[PDB]
Parts: C-alpha cells; structure tokens; sequence
C-alpha cells in the first residue's frame, strides 16, 4: 500500500514528560509511529531530530514532528499545559481536545497534566467519547514510589510487593493498608507513605522538576493499551457509583486493555472508606463545580 | 555473601547526557548497578529518587546516588564538563580522574565530554591505563546520524546503510564514501553529509543542546563492553602508527568487547587519506601541545 | 468492542520448525495472537498448553489451538509437509492454501517447508496472490551460517561481516564473493562455504534434524513484516527478469517490510553469474515443468 | 586478558528440557556464554550447531559443546535423566555432580529432573555445598499452571494473579488457597486445581511429553539468580524448620537472588497445615530413606 502504521502515539507537549516519554517508548521498542505536537514547533523538530539519529541503535520505531496526524493515531497523550491551575489548564486543553476530534480521532486519550484528576473528567466532557476511552495518568506512580520504599523495607523486588494508593493524585490520596501483600502474605510504614506523598516536593525541591518518574509509569499504562494487557493498574478511572461516588475521575484499581479501560474494581475498603477516599472524592467532586468556565 | 554487583557503571555528570544515558540503560536493562556522581549532590539524589519511583516498570536494575563507588566498578562514564574550553575542562578532568583511581579503578573510562578525542587523550594521561582502557565517545553519533540520513534517501533500514564518519568528531571529521554499503552494494548526497556535521548546531539552536542522540551512542559502546561483542563501532581510540598517525586519539573503526579496544582496523582510504584524515588528525595533534598545562 | 487482534501469525503445521518458531515469538514477544493448527490436532492442543503454562514468564502474547482463523491472520507460516517430494509436497499445499484462501485470506504468506524456492512457486499459484505477498524461507539460514562461520574466523561479530548466500536453498546454492565486507573492509574460505552448504547434513547426522536455526530465520522476516523494517533479507523472492530470470522463486536480496516484499535488490555480480546463478535458477526452473500435476 | 566470561550456565542434559531452556536463554539474551554437556555427545555438538547458526538472529550470547566446563560456571542446570527412578537417578546424579565438583565448582545447581524435591535433596547430598545453593524447579510451573487458569477464569492478566502451588512437585501438592489474590483482592475452583495438577498427565498423553513449559520457569529462576532479583517465587528449597519440617526438600515460596536462596519464607496456612503440607513433607521425607543406596 504506502507506508503503514498500525500503532501510533501522538505526544502533545514535547517537555520533559513528553520527551522523556518518547525516549522510553523508543529505548522500549513499544510504539511504530511516534508523533510530536508541540505549540512550540522548535522544540519539537529538535527533539523529534535528537530521536532519530541514535535511532539506529535501538530496536526499531519511526519518529515524526499538526493535528492531520490524529488520523489512525492509535493513542494520544497530553502531556501539556500551565504552571488558577486548572482554569488556564482546562482552557489549554480546551483547545488540544477541540483539535484532534476535528480530524476525527478514534483513539484513546492518556493525560498526564496535573492537576490530572480534574484534567482527565474535562478531557472526558470535551472530547465526547465514551469515559472507558480517556484515561487518566492517576495514582499510577504513587504506587510505584509506594511498592518502590516497601519493597526496599522488606529487601524484597518491588514487583512482588503488591500494594495501592487511591484516591487524588495530590493530598488526599490515601494508601489501602488494609489489602497491601507481599506475595501473598499481609504486612514505621506510616512514614513511607508520607514519603510517597511529599515525593514530588521533594525531588522538585533538588532538580527543579519531577519526570523519568511517570513517564515509565505512562510507558506501562501505554503498554497495556497497545498490547490487550488486561492489566490492572491504579489509574484516573471514572466513578460510575462504584466506591460510592458518581461523576469524579479518580485514582482506582483498573482493568487495562486495547480498547480502554475494561472495568473498575471495587477493592474492600477499611472504614478507610467514606472518610478518606470519599473525602478525596468530594475534594475534588467540588472543583469540578467551583473550576471549569473558561 | 553481602549484596553483590558485577556489572556495575558510574556516571560522572548527572546532567542532561549523564541523566539520559542513565534513563537509556535503565530502560534497556543493561547494567546491574548503576552509580550517579555529581559535584553539585543535590541533582544526582533528586534524579537517583526520579529513576527509583518508576524503577517497577522497567526490567531490573539497581540506582545509588562519592569515587569510593569506583571500587569493582567495571565501567565509568565522565559525561562532566564546561561551556579555553580545553584547558578548563582538562581542569576539571584531572580531578575527576585523579580520584576514580584513588579507590584503584580497574574498570574502563567512557569519555563523552566535548572536545572529547582531546578529552579522551588526557583520561589516558591522567590515570595510568593502557590505551586500550580508555574509550571516547567519538564519530559514534556521527555515524549514527550519517546512516539514518541515507537510510532515509534509500528509504531502507539505517542498520542495512554500512558508512563510517571518521576524524575528529567536530568540524574535520570526513565521511569514508569509498568504502560505504548498502548491503553490500557501493552507492545529492555531499549535501547529505553537510547536514551531517552541522548537525549540532542545528539541533541546539533549536531545543538548546543535545543528549538524547548521544546517550543511545553511549549506550550502545556500553553494551559492546559488558557484553563482550566485539562490535566494529566508530569510536576514539588511539592512533598506534595506523593511519599515519602517532600519538593522537580520533574517531576510528575499533572492535570493542569486554577488555575495552581489541584493535583499531585501518579501512583502506582513497586519496582521502594523508589530506582529510592527516588534516584531521594534525588539528588535534597540536591543540594538545597548545592545550594541557593547568 | 470484543477482544481484539492486530498482528495475528497462524502456524500451519506444529512440529519441529512450527513449535521453535512460536517459542522463539513467545521468548522474543513480537506477536500478539499466536495461532497454530496442524492435522493432527491432539499435537497442536498440546504444544498449545504447554506454551500457555508458562506464558506468565515471558513478555505477553496469547496462544491458541482450523482455518477460519486465518481471518484477520495477518501473516501465515506454512511449515507442513513429508519427508516425489516435490509432488507430494505440492499436494499436501495445495490443500493448506486452498483452505486459508477460504476464509478470504488478506495476508501475507512465509513458507519454511523443503524443497522451499519451489513450494514458495506453488504457493503463489495456489493462492492468487500478488507475489509480492507470498515470501519464501530462502537462502536466509545459510547467510546466517555463513556469517556465522567468517564472523568466527576473524573473531569479530557475525552482525558486522555482510555477506551473502543466493541462488537455490540446496545444493546450487553460491556466495557472493565479491561483495562481502567485514565492516566496509572487503576480503581457507572456500572450505568455510563447504561447509556451510553441507551444513544441514551435517547437523542431521548428529541429532536427527535441523529446527532452533530456521526459526530464527524465520523469526526475523517476521520481525521485518510486523514492524515495517524495510530490511535487507536474503529470502526467496519471485525473479522480474532482475538477475536475468523470468519466472522462479529464487533466494535473493530482498527488502522486506508489513506488506510484502518492496523490491528485490539486484547486487552486482562477478562472472559468478549466469554461472552459478543461472545454472541454480535454471534447476529449479525445471523442477517446476517437471513437478507439479498432483 | 583472553575472552572472558562472567555470567556461564552449564546444562547437563541437552534433551528437550535442556534444548528448550538454551533456546530460552538465547531468546531471551539472559546469558553471556552457555555450555551443554550430555552423554551423547554427537547430540549436544548437533544442537550447539543448531543454536550458533541462528544466534546472528537473537540478542548475543556465545554457545560451545567436559565437566572442566564448570570452572568459573557461574550455574549449572542439572535437566539429566532416566525414565526405580529415584535409585536409578540418584545414581545417574551421583556421577553428574562428582564431576562438576571435580573441576572445583563455586556456583549454585538448579535441577530440573524428575522426581525433583527428591533428586534436588540428593544434589546437596552429593556436592557438600550449604544448601541455599543447590535448588530445585520446584512448583514453580505448578503455580504457573494455577496463575493461567485463574488468570483465564477473571479474564485478568496472570501476573495480577497472586496464588501458590506448594508442597511436593507431583500428586501431593495441595495449592495455598486461603492466601491467593487477584491484584489485592482475595477470592469452580477445585476443578482448576485439579487441572492444575494432573496437568502433565494431560500434556503428555497428547504429544508425548512436557518441556516448553517447564524451560520457561527455568529460564525464570535464572533470571532471578543472574540479576540478583530478591524474588519470591515458589521453587524447591529446604526446610529448617519452617512449615514444621526439620530435613527434606520441598516446594515452598523462597527470595531467589544471585548467591542462591536468600530466605524461605513462612505463609500463614489454614488448617492446610500439617495435612495437605505436613502430609506431603512426609510422602517425600520416607522417599529418602526408602531411597538413596546404589
């Protein structure tokens, strides 16, 4: 035919979660196509160059630097946007989503801006799709930096240590202590969770600015999209009256998979319920309401 | 017994080329250890945290953010350095190398600063090593980016294009075109070749630097040393009485494998000899008699 | 929607070639679906549980144990038949192919079954399709044995020497001499290619069969087809009137890539040519008036 | 120096298992060098053919075809074997390991063999060696089994199954049913289970006999060893005292990582106790006195 695709991946913001990204999916051998947006167009066209000549050297994807692109782009991550947050922020992306529906996209959206709880529910009402097809970055890596202290604890390989955070990607988020493994055999720990919490404070506080961090944790959840994982992973799923809330975006244990997220499981909560995640959910239930406009 | 290593690499210069070639290796599950050292602590602590949150999701290495590191370390990678260049940055290497072997370093030096085939020269002047220990960067990325640009033009697989860029890696490298395959079939392309050597001002005038380019080169050397391949890759190596030349390093196909260079192969060159390549190698040959001093 | 697919491979025929072939697609994690059907189903059902029990450990595909699952197939394997050949052989294809073809088969065809360059003929006559589409295992193994061989002699990497085997998978087959480098460094070795043409004997001798290498090969053009390499392969293409031939299949420089073959490369030949070349062609030009019929 | 070495498997056995597991490794580019020893020798020099002609294919590593192999062996996997057993075995395995020790071996054994909790007993027996290196495949393919099914019936992804098949290799061993989750989440089910059990049985008896499997969970627990992992899977380890044993072999969940086993680890059983285990331990402990002799 011409020259295929099949599975292509569309960055908006080549920053350094962007780009960053990019170099994982491509050190990975994860993508075909990998296309970059950035309204920066400079930017884009150095990194996109940067790309390709040590390409040679990894194990084979094709890299690019408008919108036409989010043709049969497979998955677009938003990686854009601001640094009052959320209504510039909601603005910003007001304009990415209106753009690559207009070459009607078909894709999955994968948004890892914060504030992105709230981010991922706007991308959600502007976009239109169906809320299984807009995924949000979530508590993905608040797990990892979890499972990463317990692991290290326990002096086992965080791979087997087998424990969530849930709730919003900030303050409220909330471990669930109550259903944390190691193997297969339950478990200071409050302190490795307040150290999972004042994580990104902290390696901004002594480089500036967090990324390799999610940008693995965006490599994974990518994976199980384009590879029909089923994996479960504690992404920014919408709440459908699941834990008791219904009509937020928040951090919960999903089913990953091709065609977006399959289903939200209802862990068994503690009292750690109505009271810390529904504290969460309502924290941000309201800057829904409170936020928005333009 | 303790907690063991084997392969085990220590980055000086945790900064955008240290930073990406760890990202590099990490995604690529090349080393065991991987050790991150850096005048300035606070950036190496906040990346080694970066690399440890989404370590998970990778396939398995170890990150530690001084030398007392370059113990049974087997491979150290100097990607430090300025921004009069030569002698300030021969300044900070003769630190820099003065204190690896310190511990008594056994291992290998993978010199990636710019000027490198001059800074590659002083690693093997500062520490002792046989020359055979001490690698550098090279036309590595050169001829990365001169076979992903005629892979482009033949539109075929830039690891099917076999051409070498040789010389000093800067403004004399000149492109071996007598002895360039496709395959195995010889071949506008002068132009191809321009836009090979400003390749770098053309990318940093556009995003401010490179690094992501090179770190995949770094990566590259770094899996023909741990592993043994005996790979031909263009690196700086030192001139033996090889091309001509007698006490010089530059860019020239050297086998690489465990033991750092096996042997330097003398392609054989058209009349693009003792002109392009002597010119090359004397612009060298001489700014380490101008340069050196403090 | 359902459960999706997207780079499907049905193996015809689980034994030796077809169950190396999957594990090595299993081991390397380059399909998604992995079906296998073969007439002796109890076999297939078989292999198929043993490759789903420890699936777990590998990087995730799926497996499954007729035809009507060369749907949306997007590449099959056809490693069937006996062990008067020729027309046995014919035979049994012309029963595989006109079953896939059934189901309306879009794909891509890749035959490994002796005598192949022949088999390969008659597959593209069974199936209709363009020839572009109907691949061959060709002289693929024996420029990897013979790579493998001169890459020992000079004790450097068989992915550094470039050199190829073409002509017909057997006994006709002939290197190409003149244009075989060692990096971009052209050349006992007549013995070396004695002994990689009498290599199959010589490994049958020893263990009864030859399989772990093809798959390999095998593993490769698939590599090349899934991902759109664009590689140059030396497989069993359909002869244009490119080294002067005008109807076979024949093993020779080939770019591969997701639809099919592109273009077959004709390197330039010493007098090596309408010698042994057109002698390989021409044997095989004729088993193909003499074979057929049922 | 000469050509190294550093990280060498030596398999005892290259028959399917042994076959299998190298084309495993060689697939998966988990070793550098790998060794293969078998007592018919024209069958391990046909398979080493075999596996260096393809190798050009794969991701590095270096092959070769006595026991002055096991020098700086780093592990030896013991895949040899008849088809009374235990008497016959113990005798085989009484020669194998005399010999590796006779070059004077350092490394860890990993036995693969039939009737294995009995023959991994009888490996540390025979070589003097503390027994956190001498380990068995275990159950570590029965838990393999047990993960895919469950993984099949939630439709998840078997690596978000958490559950356990301990006690001995074979009839007795019962599954960890009170400790098994789906991602956090505790749980027919007894008809899985005895899938899971008489699942070899079932293999066997429709293409005569299990190896794919099994390789995998062996190209696993080498993983574990080469890389030093600390991870907790379920292999052959011997018991201290733990579940209430005091001196057999048995398959239990131990922290595997590259000096051998670090720890067994105790998981709270039900009144699965000293009974399904107990009961279990003691089929084999009586093996061993029963056994052992000539």
């Amino acid at each position: 035919m011409k020259n295929n695709g099949g599975a292509r991946v569309v960055v908006i913001g080549a920053g350094f979660v962007g780009a960053s990204y990019v170099f994982a999916l491509m050190n990975q051998g994860i993508a075909d196509e990998i296309v970059l947006i950035d309204a920066n167009e400079s930017k884009a066209i150095g990194d996109a160059m940067d790309f390709n000549h040590g390409k040679v050297f990894a194990p084979k994807p094709v890299d690019i630097w408008d919108y036409d692109d989010c043709r049969d782009a497979d998955l677009v991550v938003i990686c854009a946007g601001a640094n009052d947050l959320v209504d510039k922020n909601i603005a910003i992306f007001r304009s990415i989503v209106e753009s690559v529906m207009a070459s009607g996209f078909q894709g999955l959206f994968l948004v890892a801006t914060n504030p992105v709880d709230i981010l991922t529910y706007a991308t959600w009402k502007f976009s239109g799709l169906p809320h299984e097809r807009v995924i949000g970055s979530g508590t993905i890596l608040d797990t990892a930096r979890f499972r990463f202290l317990l692991g290290e604890y326990f002096s086992v390989a965080p791979q087997n240590v087998h424990a969530y955070i849930i709730g919003e990607h900030g303050d409220t988020e909330l471990p669930v202590w109550s259903q944390a493994y190691i193997g297969v055999m339950p478990i200071d720990l409050e302190r490795i969770f307040v150290n999972v919490r004042d994580a990104a404070y902290q390696i901004i506080e002594k480089k500036g600015a967090t990324y390799y961090g999610i940008a693995m944790g965006l490599a994974r959840v990518t994976r199980a999209i384009l590879h029909n994982e089923n994996a479960i992973l504690t992404v920014s799923a919408y709440l459908d009256g699941l834990y008791g809330e219904r009509d937020v975006y928040i951090g919960v244990p999903a089913v990953i998979n091709r065609n977006g997220i399959r289903e939200v499981i209802e862990i068994e909560l503690n009292d750690d319920e109505k009271n810390r995640f529904h504290h969460s959910a309502a924290t941000l239930k309201s800057v829904l309401a409170r936020a928005f406009t333009r």
